[PDB]
């Protein structure tokens, strides 16, 4: 412990934090990180962990506009969790998601994310549970169903009640829509 | 208790603060809502207040009084069939007694800064009485066709064409291409 946490919007980042963020994401994902993945990281809030001026952890929360069963839903979508390897064994990830949960709770109706191989445990340990409904994405104007993502997407409710069996229609982006 | 949030500058006795929605108190949320209705003379709907939150706010205060606001929403659209990241400008308003003092200009200058650092294109929907201010800081009429998701299908937004304005974020965007916005409650533009 001894890690200072900062919640800042992309518009508030230093050049130092951006350059440190980019190096951390590449080390953590090492070629699994597209230029599209980097694009999805930007535009919203970043939760960052610092060990005495040098960045050790990061998670981002971006606003997405989806449809939950023909009803508009304001989603805080979680992107690019990464913790430096030497710092992965200190609960930094859990602290990251708890600030994430607060931001989602004070801004959006629903938090969404697409779990990775390393972690479907950490997200579950702070209240995230697998999304059970069908998932759809925009593909050249019309909506295709994202079968390859169902079971990999998890949600988190904040002060409401959302049918985790309903269909979700995500907004359009580059690369992986989820 | 209360700590410094985001960022602050001052211009001619007016303090301007850029805050994310997650960085505002419930009291500040209600002060803003009070500002929006009085400033729009009742035209401001609850769907429009929902469209205001979730992103950044620039807020102008005459001393302790909230006298100006603008919001920058992140929206995910398509240009033709290319993905484009949009900072959508919402709920621009200055209190009636505080017009003619350069507050809307300063609000938009901060808006341009936020957009330039975060998104590829700024977009807004302006009134015919409001196009003059955004033109004064580089915004141009969008020339392409506009589309909106209605019940899962894209329909042409004929009534909004000519009323949407854009501001390129240090790049190149063809303002004659068509725009396919994201789904939301209330008015899509
Ligand atoms: C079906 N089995 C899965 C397999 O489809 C795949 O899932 C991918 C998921 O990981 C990825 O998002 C994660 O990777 C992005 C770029 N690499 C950065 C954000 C990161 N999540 C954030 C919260 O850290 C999604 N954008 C796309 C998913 N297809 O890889 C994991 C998997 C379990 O094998
Ligand atoms: C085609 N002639 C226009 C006419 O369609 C209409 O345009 C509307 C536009 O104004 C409105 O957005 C403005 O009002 C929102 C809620 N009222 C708050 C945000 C505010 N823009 C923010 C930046 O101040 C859009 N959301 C919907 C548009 N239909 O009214 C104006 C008009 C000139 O008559």
């Amino acid at each position: 412990m001894g890690i200072e946490y900062r919640s800042l919007h992309t518009s508030q980042l230093t050049l130092s934090e951006k350059e440190a963020l980019y190096d951390l994401l590449i080390e953590g994902f090492e070629g699994d990180f597209s230029h599209d993945d980097f694009a999805h990281t930007l535009g919203g809030m970043h939760v960052m962990a610092f060990d005495q001026q040098k960045l050790v952890g990061h998670v981002a929360i971006i606003q997405r506009h989806m449809a939950l069963d023909n009803t508009p839903i304001s989603v805080g979508y979680v992107e690019a969790m990464v913790v430096e390897q030497s710092y992965r064994r200190q609960g930094i990830g859990r602290q990251l998601m708890l600030q994430t949960n607060k931001i989602i709770a004070s801004c959006y109706q629903l938090g969404l994310l697409s779990a990775s191989d390393d972690g479907q445990k950490l997200y579950h340990s702070v209240g995230w549970q697998i999304w059970k409904g069908k998932l759809f994405e925009l593909k050249q104007g019309s909506y295709i169903r994202s079968i390859e993502e169902e079971g990999g997407v998890m949600g988190w409710k904040a002060d409401g009640e959302v049918d985790f069996t309903a269909s979700l229609y995500c907004d359009f982006r580059g690369g992986d829509q989820w």
